[PDB]
């Protein structure tokens, strides 16, 4: 192959997927595959014969939990030596006809911008959040001198933010919790963005329209918009084995009857409230898949607090599926999920309706967006509560009232499927990138 293509994902599952999916879809376009990855959450690869992989970077961390993620600050801060020795010894060890063509980093390796930029190379970034979020992120000055960032302030919440009224306060509010912690890491991210040779949205057209033209206006670069899980599954970058008895169980189980509930890799709730996310459940009297990652309940390895036989029949409780082909499957009629980026599209574009919950960062912008905008899901925007959660799932699974929320998830998985084929937006989109990185060296 003439043109190779480096990725370097960040090391986490959310991250190392549409990285992967990337990957595979430019391959699939004739690029030649070079992974640069941590040993840290390294994927199976063997289950990628057709890419190098080169691990980088950590050749008394914890491996799991929130304090996990502090690589990312330290990789960008003191990873910049190393990545550029490894990415110019294989520009220099190329094939005599073979040509590097470009990085592509997620955004938040913002060190890899100055990095590449000091070997000639371009640098494109892959964002896993969607357009909407970037949108917010850039208005946040007129958030700030409007007082939204105050956590010790509590006014207005259920008002519609003003120069941004897709948005209420209070989504705000709990999506920059942490802003002053933030705002330097996400101003560098953004920085080193607009910096780039080019950014990759995973996402399309007609999924985030509303949100085109501040892309556009906010990044000198050219913007692809490609919704990755409609090419492909995510299930060979899988860290964990697939629990191996739902689909059998979801054979046993009639068309539309099963909610699917996963609520995030990180996440975590107190004993009270997952005891009432358990009672909302049954008092929905539907069948249920409920994915719980062990942590998921403070206090406790995995569900003890759960009573025996507390679901009953019409409930199962795994710790990992390959989601989006348990989206895919029949017996799936919604999905409550935490509105984490990847799974809101793995949902939208398996036409499954969604009642969402979040846990903060970009979640609760995602699930205001999709249940306000798209009006493809209920958003449980009050907390826990056993009644609302009841009657959320049975709208969205059950009612008549809500066949509008079902019909909508179809129409928008459609709206996916149109915009991949030939003459469509992400078609087109895709195509106007292959070019763009194969005219790069000229
Ligand atoms: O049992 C599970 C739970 C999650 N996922 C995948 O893990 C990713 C979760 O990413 P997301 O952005 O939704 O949220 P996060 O867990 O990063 O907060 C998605 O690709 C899901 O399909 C999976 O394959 N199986």
């Amino acid at each position: 192959r003439r043109r190779r293509i480096i990725l370097f994902p960040v090391p986490f599952q959310g991250a190392i997927n549409p990285i992967l999916q990337l990957a595979n879809v430019l391959y699939s376009k004739g690029f030649s595959i070079t992974i640069f990855h941590t040993n840290f959450n390294k994927p199976k690869t063997s289950n990628y014969p057709h890419f190098t992989f080169r691990f980088i970077l950590d050749n008394n961390l914890p491996t799991h939990g929130p304090l996990a993620g502090m690589r990312i600050p330290i990789i960008n801060e003191h990873g910049a030596d190393e990545l550029r020795r490894e990415l110019e010894l294989l520009m220099l060890a190329s094939e005599e006809d073979e040509e590097v063509s470009c990085l592509i980093t997620d955004a938040l390796w913002y060190f890899a911008q100055s990095v590449a930029d000091s070997l000639n190379l371009r640098r494109l970034v892959l964002m896993t959040s969607s357009l909407f979020n970037f949108h917010a992120h850039v208005s946040l000055p007129q958030f700030d001198e409007l007082g939204y960032l105050d956590p010790d302030d509590k006014t207005r919440l259920e008002e519609q933010a003003s120069g941004f009224p897709m948005l209420k306060v209070k989504d705000i509010k709990s999506a920059y919790s942490n802003w002053q912690i933030l705002k330097e890491i996400l101003g560098k991210m953004i920085k080193q963005t607009k910096a780039s040779s080019g950014v990759i949205w995973n996402s399309f057209k007609e999924l985030e329209e509303s949100e085109l033209e501040t892309v556009i206006r906010e990044i000198p670069a050219p913007s692809f918009l490609i919704p990755l899980p409609k090419h492909l599954t995510a299930s060979s970058s899988s860290l964990l084995d697939h629990d191996r008895t739902v689909f059998q169980w979801l054979d046993q189980q009639p068309p539309s009857s099963v909610l699917y509930v996963s609520f995030g890799s990180t996440s975590e709730v107190d004993e009270k409230d997952f005891l009432e996310i358990a009672r909302g459940l049954v008092d929905s009297k539907q069948s249920f898949l409920w994915v719980v990652r062990p942590g998921f309940v403070k206090g406790s390895t995995w569900v003890e607090p759960l009573p025996d036989g507390f679901l009953g029949e019409r409930g199962r409780i795994v710790k990992w599926v390959p989601q989006q082909e348990v989206l895919a499957h029949g017996a799936i009629g919604a999905f409550w999920t935490h509105s984490g980026w990847n799974s809101t599209l793995e949902s939208v574009c398996e036409g499954v309706p969604m009642i969402f919950s979040d846990f903060g960062l970009d979640q609760p912008l995602n699930a205001r967006y999709m249940s306000d905008v798209l009006k493809v899901g209920v958003y449980l925007e009050n907390g826990w509560e056993r009644g609302e959660i009841a009657n959320a799932i049975r709208r969205v699974m059950v009612d008549e009232e809500g066949e509008y929320i079902r019909q909508n998830a179809r129409v928008l998985k459609q709206k996916a499927d149109v915009s991949l084929m030939k003459g469509g937006s992400s078609y087109e989109s895709l195509e106007s990138l292959v070019s763009y990185i194969s005219s790069l060296l000229e």
